[PDB]
């Protein structure tokens, strides 16, 4: 019930790697950002990436880290950014994590548009995002290759007047 | 009507720069790829880019350069690419021939699975021309491009390999 975001650091790398146990789960979580297996050299490159904020999700009651989230593609010209790398490591927590990052994107960074992508079979996550204000814009058909098949990605967004009004 | 694509080269740079006469037209044509004014250094970086093909469109009968088109974001992992930097100087028919030529490269030469194309929502004639040759609207990316004090909406469109061979 009480979560906060903190900066994701080297000491949090191993926990994240242990949560990402398959190539398909890696892709569901992060798309084209990484190769399987996830490892510390890739995570170092991730946190050092320009225009990317990496966060661990902390349960304030226990101090345990229970997930991960990122605000990336921070674009100061178009005033936009993309939420991604959404992970609820321990068994809505997702809603609280999204609200915390939306506060950063809209209220601290003063952005105009925040995007998100979710693969179409993750209907529970899509419903949760729609409940807090994300809107489906379009389904990017067979846009991610996974082995010999292709996944469809729902491109979703929220504009500043949907958050602030 | 006999059109061909040729590699866009240094000798074609000045003509393209003179055609892109305003920041708004630069954005309509190329989105976030460049800064205004368009210049030689930026075009050189463009043609030397990894995973990018730059073409001038030539009328075979006269040798006149009548447009520009690019196949970029060539992604060998997801087997996809994006058509962009579409410039047509007859326009509807030339645009259709230019798209077919680049789709031949993407699907028949490069063996890709998916080709995307973005067009700002006020270019209703171009969107209708793209739909006529098989492109499908996927979604409208709301207020995704800042232009001065306002935002433009982009129609994200696509064609899959089995739509090309239909
Ligand atoms: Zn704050
Ligand atoms: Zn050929």
């Amino acid at each position: 019930m009480v979560i906060k975001l903190e900066s994701f650091k080297k000491s949090d790398f191993k926990q994240l790697i242990n949560w990402i146990n398959s190539e398909e789960f890696l892709i569901q979580w992060s798309g084209n950002a990484f190769t399987f297996p996830l490892d510390e050299q890739q995570l170092e490159k991730y946190i050092e990436s320009a225009n990317t904020l990496a966060f661990k999700v902390v349960d304030e009651e226990t101090s345990d880290v229970i997930g991960h989230i990122s605000l990336g593609q921070i674009d100061n010209i178009n005033k936009s950014a993309r939420i991604g790398k959404v992970l609820v490591g321990n068994t809505s927590i997702g809603k609280h994590m999204m609200k915390a990052v939306l506060h950063i994107a809209f209220d601290e960074l003063k952005l105009h548009r925040v995007t998100l992508g979710v693969y179409d079979f993750n209907t529970s996550a899509i419903s949760a995002y729609e409940a807090i204000g994300f809107v489906k814009e379009g389904l990017l058909r067979e846009s991610k290759r996974v082995g010999e098949t292709y996944w469809n990605l729902w491109e979703m967004s929220m504009l500043e007047y949907e958050w602030k009004k």
